[PDB]
């Protein structure tokens, strides 16, 4: 009797990312053909010992939020883009991938409520419709990346009960959440938080690590096969994982990559750590010699420190390679193209999964079948003359 409304959620990395590298220019953002506009990152003054970047140090602004002239110059701008779409949503996000501070800024009721006034704050100097909290990761810490610990999952509890009870009325409040499935097990209380939350960011993407081939595919491929079960992921199972943990599919984006990876299999020895002696008996090789890493170097990619391209590099420097060194491929069981360059001996290498057109409408189809919220996606700077927008807006009716 009537059609559905979904969501189209886009991070902009405008303040620079620590794997995703220097912010965009937000003037070349289509933002008619979003619904919500995650501008990233605001950072956390913390006291973390590890924390190499010394604005964050101020030991005076502790557990409150950083914004780089750069993130404040963009923050100006949003006049214009609300003039451009009306119907938009703008909201900071806070955190990404080695950003330090949460765990300490949820630790106690006098931090929480520091951070929950910079929070109200920023909102009301750069009159924002919410706040998104990307914290990778409680309880793990991104494997060191950030302080952690096994209290973080009680407190993030704690501090987006208290965000939700501080926040204006009509205010958003998200968050995004790892494709790992320990995520929902032990790092966040999915179910617990669920009432205080809009809606929740999944962030099934960055899976070409270890033994598994592909970074964001829908479903498992079988022409090229994950090896290692804990590296065997795919965006489905990470959904299922969440839906498991008793979210409602309502209340999920499902993330979607403007960008790619080189799989680290392509580099690096693959370890399954379920087997006997398994730093010593690796079940995967790195089948890419010095021959493939120069070329990804020579396109500014140092594979030792780096293996993210962004989707408008994709395009412009490996499909159109001058020399023709990128054959382009489908994979019919993942549903997500991949590139493949040919060795010296004349084989295909598998060299880099992501997403095309193609690919994010059968990942919106998935969404409407599978009665999603919405879309999400990584990142609105990374894309071709925002076409991949373009794609996700058509197919979701935005």
């Amino acid at each position: 009797a009537h059609a559905a409304s979904y969501l189209s959620v886009g991070y902009f990395n405008g303040g620079g990312d620590v794997t995703a590298g220097p912010g965009g220019d937000i003037n070349k953002l289509d933002v008619t053909q979003i619904t919500h506009l995650n501008y990233s990152f605001g950072l956390i003054y913390n006291d973390e010992k590890q924390e190499t970047n010394p604005a964050l140090k101020d030991p005076s602004r502790l557990h409150q939020i950083y914004l780089s002239p750069k993130v404040m110059a963009d923050l100006q701008l949003l006049p214009v883009l609300r003039k451009q779409n009306p119907e938009l949503k703008v909201l900071l996000s806070v955190g990404g991938w080695g950003a330090r501070g949460f765990s300490g800024a949820a630790a106690t009721a006098e931090s929480r409520a520091v951070f929950i006034r910079s929070v109200q704050q920023v909102i009301k100097q750069y009159h924002l419709d919410g706040i998104d909290l990307d914290w990778e990761y409680p309880v793990n810490g991104a494997w060191g990346l950030v302080e952690s610990q096994p209290a973080d999952r009680a407190n993030f509890t704690l501090l987006l009960a208290e965000l939700h009870k501080a926040l204006d009325k009509g205010k958003l409040l998200t968050i995004a959440v790892g494709a790992n499935v320990k995520s929902p097990q032990e790092w966040v209380d999915v179910k617990g938080i669920a009432p205080y939350l809009d809606y929740i960011n999944l962030m099934t993407y960055d899976m070409a690590y270890g033994t598994q081939y592909f970074n964001s595919n829908l479903y498992d491929s079988k022409q090229w096969p994950t090896v290692a079960a804990a590296d065997r992921y795919s965006a489905n199972f990470v959904v299922d994982n969440y839906l498991a943990a008793g979210l409602k599919p309502a209340q999920l984006n499902l993330g979607i990559g403007f960008y790619g990876r080189v799989p680290k299999r392509a580099t690096e020895p693959g370890i399954d750590w379920d087997k006997a002696d398994a730093a010593k008996n690796p079940v995967t090789q790195p089948y890419f010699t010095a021959r493939e890493t120069a070329v990804f170097k020579a396109m500014g990619l140092d594979l030792t420190k780096d293996s993210y391209f962004k989707y408008n590099d994709i395009v412009s420097k490996l499909l159109n390679d001058p020399q023709r060194r990128f054959t382009a491929h489908w994979d019919s069981d993942a549903q997500v193209p991949y590139l493949t360059m040919k060795s010296a001996e004349g084989k295909p290498l598998f060299a880099i999964s992501y997403e095309n057109p193609r690919s994010v409408a059968l990942k919106a189809d998935y969404i409407k079948s599978k009665g999603l919220g919405g879309a999400m996606f990584w990142e609105y700077g990374a894309d071709d003359n925002n076409r991949l927008a373009h794609q996700l807006a058509e197919s979701l009716g935005i």
